[PDB]
């Protein structure tokens, strides 16, 4: 699940 909120490629 990508983390576009903060800025980390998850």
């Amino acid at each position: 699940y990508y983390d576009p909120e903060t800025g980390t490629w998850y």
